[PDB]
């Protein structure tokens, strides 16, 4: 506000709205975050001091904080697309795979960063990935569940996307493990790969359906006291694990195998981000740079 030219409005996030804007005196041209209000939390705006200091190369830096007139601006480095931009553009003949797995490798790394610092995105989809000309590509917009939980909707009437939500958030586990954030980049990866959303759920439950649906309902047997959880139901249908082979095809197998670990049910044997990155499929990783339309 007021330092800042509203160039135009990128978006209509999750806590709020996010404009291109260049700072009036630096000329700078950033993200601000607009946030929605009469208490304003500590453990957040302290939670975001924790990511201002923040910083890697695959994780978009936060340069500035500003709370004033009940409204909280949150500015950050500005990069020109969104993953679910640049798939979409590449839908006819799809991402290459030398840039998909150039992707998901630097995803991984901005996640083992995080995540060795005990912070947790919660959040993650193609909207909040951010790529730029040189071939890198960014986490954006970390959720602060821990600061602003996570009520109906984002802000003001909007369907939140369930589509890249863990099976313990749908099941009602009130503390997420950086786990969380693995299964959602599993399901991004299998979705560059097939050009399709992997779990396009519409609800809650058709999103953990959906899920059951192809990876099987889950038991004691493949997670132990997943039937304790607050939100199972003995009543849940029964469904049989479906073929990998048929989930991503034509994903190489050093591809598919990558995916499972990732999409494991049990949060604690779903493979870290660290382990990710020593995964056979990226031996030959390479740093393409994307063909972007801007
Ligand atoms: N999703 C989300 C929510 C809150 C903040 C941010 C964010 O920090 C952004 S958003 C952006 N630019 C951009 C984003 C999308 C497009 S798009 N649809 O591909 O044309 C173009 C530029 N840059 C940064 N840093 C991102």
């Amino acid at each position: 506000m007021e330092n800042f030219q509203k160039v135009e409005k990128i978006g209509e996030g999750t806590y709020g709205v996010v404009y291109k804007a260049r700072n009036k005196l630096t000329g700078e041209v950033v993200a601000l975050k607009k946030i929605r209000t009469e208490g304003v939390p500590s453990t957040a705006i302290r939670e975001i001091s924790l990511l201002k200091e923040l910083n890697h190369p695959n994780i978009v830096k936060l340069l500035d904080v500003i709370h004033t007139e009940n409204k909280l601006y949150l500015v950050f480095e500005f990069l020109h697309q969104d993953l679910k931009k640049f798939m979409d553009a590449s839908a006819l003949t799809g991402i290459p795979l030398p840039l998909i797995k150039s992707y998901l490798f630097q995803l991984l790394q901005g996640l083992a960063f995080c995540h060795s610092h005990r912070v947790l995105h919660r959040d993650l989809k193609p909207q909040n990935l951010l790529i730029n000309t040189e071939g890198a590509i960014k986490l954006a917009d970390f959720g602060l569940a821990r600061a602003f939980g996570v009520p109906v909707r984002t802000y003001t009437h909007e369907v939140v996307t369930l589509w890249y939500r863990a099976p313990e958030i749908l099941l009602g586990c009130k503390y997420y493990s950086t786990a969380v954030d693995i299964w959602s980049l599993g399901c991004i990866f299998a979705e560059m790969v097939t050009r399709r959303a992997l779990f396009p759920g519409d609800s809650e439950i058709d999103q953990l359906f959906r899920i059951f649906r192809t990876l099987g309902t889950p038991d004691e047997v493949v997670w132990p006291g997943v039937t304790s959880m607050p939100d199972y139901k003995p009543s849940f249908p029964k469904w049989a694990r479906q073929d990998f082979s048929k989930v991503v095809p034509p994903l190489d197998e050093d591809g598919r195998s990558l995916l499972s670990q990732m999409l494991h049910y049990d949060p604690n044997k779903r493979i870290s981000a660290k382990a990710a990155l020593a995964h056979p499929f990226f031996q030959d990783v390479t740093k393409p740079v994307p063909h972007l339309r801007l």
